[PDB]
């Protein structure tokens, strides 16, 4: 089997991406963010505090002939940006783009914190990372792609990601014509559950490459592109006007300044960031002064390959036994 969905910006500076996903019997289609760097399935729903909801499109499991409780079982997640939700577990059908998984553990929020309310656009998550780091308790559950796997015609996922525009998550398939000139591929580590690599290096513009090893994640569920802060100083010193503000949160530069592209090794192979997917806009509505698109992972704990790094390029999450991870321009 395969399924293939388009994914869609929720805003005009892909902030995050949304897919459409039918769950239960008659389908119920929520709008959800596809994460690589957790593994919960949750959904705004019938259950979830009515203050708490504000235009989010939610699962009604009461309405769903295949929904099941799942006796006893609770979740509650935090995020790295500090948002969280939790609640209680249905299974029930769940089809991606025409991949249909049958008992998929959906956990219907009872709370969520404010920036999910605040996002009206979101209906919910649906977590790629691997299933170690499902919250569900006292049973962990598997994710839509564990579950999926052993049906795929390949144990893969592929994100395609669009600057500006959609993009495509396929699932048991690697679409030959996405992508230009070759995939390459480099070795994950699953030891912190989530897609965990090491990047061979980085350019800054025309600069040559700097050969250093760079461990992160890929991580489609997080904005930006956060790396060690000697490379981050690297780049935005070559920006006129750039610096580092604590007040408004990371990098900043004049919003008429010309971006110069960022390259990441992956492998011998390299992809190219062009310098217009850095520039994420005024700080505020009206300023003159724009947000930078890679940021210091300084204090996370971890670099992230979020969406920045991400939609320029065609990667393959590849489930074999032994994981890796598949990169190739486009």
């Amino acid at each position: 089997s395969t399924g293939s969905a388009t994914t869609t910006p929720i805003d005009s500076l892909d902030d995050a991406y949304i897919t459409p996903v039918q769950i239960g019997t008659p389908a119920q289609t929520l709008n959800l963010d596809f994460d690589t760097g957790s593994s919960d399935l949750w959904v705004f729903s019938s259950e979830t505090t009515a203050s708490e909801v504000d235009g989010q499109t939610i699962y009604t499991p009461s309405k769903s002939t295949t929904a099941k409780l799942l006796s006893g079982a609770t979740w509650s997640i935090s995020y790295g940006d500090g948002s969280s939700s939790s609640g209680d577990v249905y299974t029930d059908t769940v089809s991606v783009g025409g991949l249909t998984v049958t008992g998929q553990a959906v956990e219907s929020a009872k709370k969520v914190s404010s920036s999910f309310t605040e996002d009206s656009t979101i209906d919910g998550l649906l977590g790629l990372a691997f299933s170690t780091l499902n919250t569900v308790s006292p049973t962990q559950q598997k994710t839509f792609f564990d579950n999926a796997k052993a049906s795929l015609d390949s144990p893969v996922f592929t994100a395609d990601l669009g600057y500006h525009a959609p993009g495509t998550y396929n699932f048991g398939f690697i679409d030959t014509t996405a992508y230009t000139g070759s995939i390459t591929y480099t070795a994950v580590s699953t030891k912190q559950g989530f897609w965990e690599w090491t990047s061979t290096g980085y350019a800054v513009g025309s600069g040559t490459f700097k050969s250093t090893s760079i461990d992160g994640i890929a991580d489609t569920g997080t904005t930006l592109l956060y790396l060690p802060a000697t490379v981050v100083s690297a780049y935005w010193a070559q920006v006129s006007g750039a610096k580092s503000s604590s007040s408004v949160g990371g990098y900043v530069f004049p919003c008429s300044a010309t971006l110069p592209s960022f390259t990441f090794g992956v492998g011998s192979a390299r992809i190219v960031i062009p310098g217009d997917y850095i520039d994420f806009g005024p700080i505020s509505t009206g300023s003159s002064s724009c947000f930078g698109g890679i940021q210091s992972s300084a204090g996370i704990g971890i670099n992230i390959f979020g969406d920045v790094a991400l939609k320029a390029a065609f990667v393959v999450f590849n489930g074999a036994t032994t994981p890796t991870l598949g990169f190739a321009s486009k």
